[PDB]
Order: C-alpha cells, then sequence, then structure tokens
C-alpha cells in the first residue's frame, strides 16, 4: 500500500523514522510530503528527504496516512492543502495513524467530532474541545484512526496500525 | 500592583523578559511562579529565578497575570493549581496578558467562551474551538484580557497592558 | 523621534530587543544600523533585520542613539564610520543610551573624558582609563548620556532614557 | 525472548530506539545494559533508561543480543564484562543483531574470524582485519548473526532479526 | 619542510590546531588537505581553511604527514586518493605523525603490519588486527612513525615529531 | 621553569591549551589558577582541571605567567588577588605572555603604561588608554612582555615566549 506522511521541519524524529521503517518492513511504499522539495530536519537533528510537496499530493493516489508529532503539525495545520489531504483521507475511512501533536492536523480538518482517541497529553483539552472522547492510553483504535501519545508508545502504535493496512 | 507570571522551562525568552522589565519600570512588583524553586531557562538560553511555586500561590494576593509563550504553557496547562490560578484571576476580571502559546493555559481554565483575542496563529483553531472570536491583530483588548501573537508584537502588547494596571 | 541603534552580530539579544520595543511603544521610529544589510543574530540566536549600513547613516537625520552590549561593540568600535556617528551624535548633546559593553563605542569615539556613567563592571577599568567617573549603579544619567550595566538593569535604563526623548 | 542491548552514552539514537520498539511489538522483553544504572543519552539527545549494569548481567538469563551503533561501542568494547557477555552469547549461537559501529564489540570479543557480515563502511577494513567476509548489503544473515550498516537499513535489519527470534 | 595534514569535518580541534601551530613555529610550511576547498569544522566548532583537495596532492612534493583524530579519519579512510597519499608517504619512510583515530587511515593504507605504535585506546583492537604492536604510552616513535593516543599527549606527540623534521 | 596561567570559565580554548602543551614540551611545570578548584570550561567546550585558586597563589613561587584570552579575562580582572599576582610578576620583570583579551588583566594591574605590545584588535583603544604603544603585529616582545592578538598568531606567540624561559 502507498502510505503518505504529512510533516515538516521540527518533526519529532523517532515518530517519523519509526513508522517509516516499520511500514517499509511490510513492503509498503512510504512517501514523505512537506511544504517544499529537498530535506527537512527533526527537532533532534535527523534529516529526511522530502518525496513530494503538499501541492503535488492527490489523496486519491494514497491508501493510508501517518501524522508524526513534534512542532511540525502546528505549521502543517495552517496549510490549506495539507489539511485538505488529511480531511479527505480521514473522512473516506482510510487508515490514519497519529501520535503526539500529530492530531492537531485532524483538529484543523474538522473530522474528529465524536471520535475516540489520544494525543500528547499537553493538547488533550484541545482534542476535547474538537469533540474527541480523549483517552489516556498508549494506543487507541477507533475504526480507521489509530492514535498514540508519545515516543514510549511507538511499539503499540504501529502494532495496531500495521493490522489496519493488511 | 503585584503582577504574577505563570511559566516554566522553555518559555520564549523575550516574551517573559520584556513584560518583566516593562512593568518594573512602572513600579509594579513582578513575581515569577513555576513548578519548582530555583531557575528556569528559556528556549534561547536566558535564565530567570523562580520567586515562588504554583502551590504557594494565593491568587487573591496578586492583582494581574502575565502568560508568556514558548513550549512552557503546554507544561503549565497540565498543572491543576496553575490552571486554577489563571481561572480565578481571569474570571474575577483582573488584568491578564497573554502572548503566543500563553493562552493555552486560559483554554485549559475554560474561561474563553465568547471572548475575543489572539494567539500564536498555529493554535488559532484551538482558540476557536475554545469559543474565542479569534482576530489576526498585533494586540487585542477584550475587557481585562490583552492578547498578542508573536515577539514582533511586544511593543503593542505591553502598551495596552500597562494601561489596565493604572 | 528617530532613534538609531549601532550594533552587529553577537549583540546581547535582550539589550537590543528591549529598547527597540520600548521606544516603539512611545511612537518613536527605530532604525538598526550595522555593517551590512539583511539581518544580524544575537548571542542567544534572536535575529533582527538591519535597516541601514553605517556608510549610509547621516547622523544629522537621527535624534537619538542606542548602544546595546554583547560582543558586537568590539566589532563596531573598529569601524571608523560607526565611531564617527557615535562621536557626532554624542558631542552634539543628542540623547545616547548605552548598556553593558555598549560604551566601548563611546570610548573609541573619544567623547567620555570627564563624563559620569556606568557599564558592564568587567570593563570599568577601560571606562576609567578613558576618563569616565565610573559609578556602580543600575542607571546613571549624565546630561544626554544614560548608561546601565547589565540586563537586570533594563527596566531602569529605559525608564530614564524615555524621559529624554520627550 | 529476553533481549539484551549493550550500549552507552552517544549511542546512535534510532539504532537503539527502533529495535527496542520493534522487538517490544512482538512481545519480547527488552533490557538496556550499560556502565551505570541511570540514564544514557544518544548522539542526537534522546534519553533512555538503563535497566541494569554490565556487572549485573548473567548472559544465561538472556536469549538474544542487540548491539546498536554510534560512538558507544568504542566505550563498551573496552569493558571486559560487556565484551564477555557478547563473547558468550555470540559463541553459544544465540541471536545477535549488530548495526553500524556495533560489531566493534564483536571484533573485541574475538568471535568474528571466518564469519560473514557487514558494518558501517567506515570500519569495513577493521572488520576485514578481524577476519570477516565483509559484504556491502543492507542486511546479512550469517547463522545467528544479523548485521546491517546504517540507519537507512533499519527496516531490513529487524525484518531478518525478528524472523530469527520467532 | 612542507607538512601535509589529511583531515575532514569533525576533526578533533586541538589535534589539528596544535601541530599546525607547533610546526609553523619551526618555520615549516603547513598544508591542510581535505575533500573540498573552503572550510572544515571541528567537533568543538573551530573552523579551518582547506589549502588543497586530496586529488590535487602529489605526495612527492611533501616531506611530512600529520593525521589528526576525531570522526574525520573514518571519512578520510574511505577516500582512495587520501589513503594512497598516506600509503606512499609512510612506506617511503617520510615522517608521519598520528594521534587518536588518526591511524585508521594508516590501517586502511595497509602499512602498519609489524610496526609499533599507539592510538586512541578505543581502537586498539583494530590496530592489533592490522598487525601493530600496540603500546599504552603517551608517545611512541617507531622509525618514521610518531604516534600518540589523546589530546592530553599533545606535548609529547609534537616533542618527538619536531625532532624528525629538524 | 614554573609557569602560572590565570584563567576562568569561557577562556578561548586553544589560547590556553596551546601554550599549556607547548611549555610542557620544554619540561616546564604548568599550573592553572582560577577562582575555585575543579574544572573550568572554554568557549568551545574543552574542560581543563584547575591546579590552584588565586587565593593560594604565592607569586614568589612562580617564574612566569601566561594570560590566555576569551571572555575569562573580564572575570579574572575583577578579582583583586588575581590582579595582584599579575601586578607583582609583571613588575618584577618575570616573563609574561598575553594574547587576545589576556592583557585586560595587565590593564587592571596598572603595569602597561609606556610599554609596547598588542592584543585583540577590538580592545586596541583600551590598551592605548592604558598607556600602551599598540602595534598591529602577530607577536611583540617588549622586555619581559610577549604579546599577540588572535589564535592565528599562536605559533609566533610561543616561539618568542619560549626564548624568555632559558
Ligand atoms: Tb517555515
Ligand atoms: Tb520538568
Ligand atoms: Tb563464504
Ligand atoms: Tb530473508
Ligand atoms: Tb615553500
Amino acid at each position: 500500500m502507498k502510505v503518505l506522511f504529512l510533516t515538516a521541519n521540527e518533526f519529532e524524529d523517532v515518530e517519523l523514522i519509526y513508522p517509516y521503517h516499520r511500514l517499509k518492513e511490510e513492503g509498503h511504499e512510504v512517501y514523505i510530503a512537506s511544504f517544499e522539495r529537498g530535506t527537512i530536519t527533526g527537532k533532534h537533528g535527523y534529516s529526511v528527504k522530502v518525496d513530494l510537496t503538499f501541492d503535488k499530493v492527490n489523496p486519491e493516489e494514497f491508501d493510508a496516512l501517518v501524522l508524526p508529532g513534534g512542532r511540525a503539525p502546528e505549521r502543517v495545520r495552517l496549510n490549506e492543502k495539507a489539511v485538505s489531504i488529511a480531511r479527505k483521507m480521514f473522512s473516506e475511512g482510510k487508515p490514519v495513524a497519529s501520535i503526539c501533536h500529530g492530531p492537531q492536523i485532524l483538529i484543523s480538518a474538522g473530522v474528529l467530532r465524536g471520535r475516540k482517541g489520544t494525543s500528547y497529553p499537553g493538547i488533550k483539552d484541545d482534542m476535547i474541545n474538537a469533540g474527541v472522547e480523549w483517552v489516556d492510553a498508549e494506543v487507541v483504535v477507533d475504526g480507521n484512526w489509530v492514535s498514540s501519545r508519545v515516543p514510549a508508545d511507538l511499539y503499540a502504535w504501529m502494532r495496531e496500525f500495521v493490522k489496519l493496512l493488511k
């Protein structure tokens, strides 16, 4: 399956790199989308190559979406095209993986009312104000939406997401 | 007046240091409250001494509140006592200045329904979901609440706040 | 009034940013002059846009001068044109504010013999050798010259300087 | 299976964190051993809790071994006890995963002469002088020894190691 | 004499800067060779100008060779041209000074079998597997090869090397 | 000969480490004096062990003095005891080496009037106001006083200083 990552500079490094390799292990094709072509750099200094820009993404051409955390979601969520990609893929029922600040993009997409999930605890009140039934758990699976809180949850996060992709 | 600051490590340096000196110029007494006693350090490496801990704060002892930005508000907003201080002071109509990510504390206090103000634009959707009429302006004055977005707004932010303390 | 700042890379961030916003609050027009156009970066990583170069400054066009600290004054003081600007404005009796290492530029201008003021204590012997009557105080006002020592003095420094620009 | 990691400060962050979560997804119990029982920090600044010291490790109590890279192996490989653990576990035919500089520990254990594998290319001549048949491949499986070169190989590295732990 | 330095980014700063100045004191001409022209930066942030690239070195026109440490030798040792410079100069009996990880270049040149020297202790097993009679001493002089371990040995390292160039 | 170094935190790393090793090469005993015992850290992060405090220094017990640069001299020179050590050793005609900001300590000692030397060019005017005949040269030898400007001058600085210690 073709898996799309929506991210930007100051992504939480392991929250991108871990699902990237975990999904490649399964044989899935992984694509990193950001504002511009070239490279992006994580909070801790890992550099990743951008495969395509948000403007060049056709969400019809992707089967699943991953939203890492860090400070990147606060910039991604102000990009109308990035938010539209997340809005369309999530509302169509495609698998969507979010961790940490990742679901700020889903908040901006307006797709979380009545949905059950988790996030970085520091934004739980924003999740609740967006209509989420917020849970303090290492992983939540609510239909197509697999959500986790922090890097310590990575093992459980992708354990559940990988099931959704097969 | 006695002005309280609710903050923590990874505060945006100038958003704390600027109002601190600006209100000292007026002869106001300025107090930095945080989790623990000792020093806190900004994103850019400035160190400031903590005057008292959140547990030791009596909100009735303080006349006004400043909420700087940075990553600090996401840690402050998970502290029940800090959120209670902001809840009490804001709902009593005492002057409250927020800038950047500062109003995340006010979101968690549940006091912004029907209010008008601004923030860091990256969290405008969270402000809107908290019931704020969000404005893209360098400074907004809504009764007791003076709000600004970023460090470039500092001059206008405290220009309006000092007016409420005199 | 039109207020000129003579500075360069490795300026002490708050010593430039604080008076910049404080004087904008009053409605003064603030201009940052440096070696080259573009931007300069402080010791702590804050970036500020340069409005004009030393070579394009006509001191007659400006009403007041601010000399922040950091390691920038040791670069500025070797620029003949920057030193000439400070020499002319100071000797004409225009308001001049200095803090920390800022007065090293005034030492190189040859205008401090017989004047009273302060600076970072680490350079008090250089101030004294230039003929300054050095005082250990948070702010000194000697006619047109307002001087302070360290960032902890910011509130008193601009409290006195703002009075001269009225 | 109980999986032991031999590491230290300045480990390559993703080379430790990735297999840690990947093996944890399978339900394996993962243990981090180092010089002292507190916290170790990677080259990029991620912190991980040390479960036990090398002195407290009984290799008989562990089923498999992971050797991440970074600058850490050059410290670990000078510890008699750490090298002894790797020597026993490898010579007993237990599964051993190494990546990047990790096999420097196995070079010091004297167990690689006649074996086939890979490493960070920068140390291929050391691997060859240790008697390794060095291969430029993303992953090599030589009986119990699964070896990879760099972080880009993570997906293939643990794809093969997990298969050996089934 | 003309002295050549083979180095790259992430050189150990003092291990390059110390012999560079120490040999200039004697009147020797010092040349820094690396991958590209411009500047290289040490682990601690000192910047050094590159005089020539590896491809433009003729080893017949240099009398001596210095191999500093840091992470740079692991990059240099994968450059065929850099390795053949070291191979030719060392086997011709020209004076060669190495410290710390510096001799990794000599390992890759295949010139150390039967020779006596030292290095960073972390790579002593690689030196031994290359056929070195490894010694734990602050400086070793083995004919044309002067070797030291760590920055604390700088004084003894160049004390011996300077004798070979007089 | 016994050589004393007067320094502190934020010393310029190579300006301390270079003469330290260079004088040890000659067989001189080198002592690092600072405010407190333990370690000091340079601008670029090198750590050095303090041998004695300024309070336990008896200047009769030392034959020569080295004053490295960095931001350390501005701290040292406010210490009455450290300045007294430099005053006594310099006025007794003992060899004194200074580089960069190093001579700020000699300015505070009041011993430079009518002397000839150099320094970091950023403090030329302070040297001149102290009564120095300032020269723009890589090294100046004025009887017992050997002075240089910047790290690029290290080779010439100690080339001349070493000659005074016979
Ligand atoms: Tb951007
Ligand atoms: Tb904390
Ligand atoms: Tb074979
Ligand atoms: Tb296979
Ligand atoms: Tb020549």
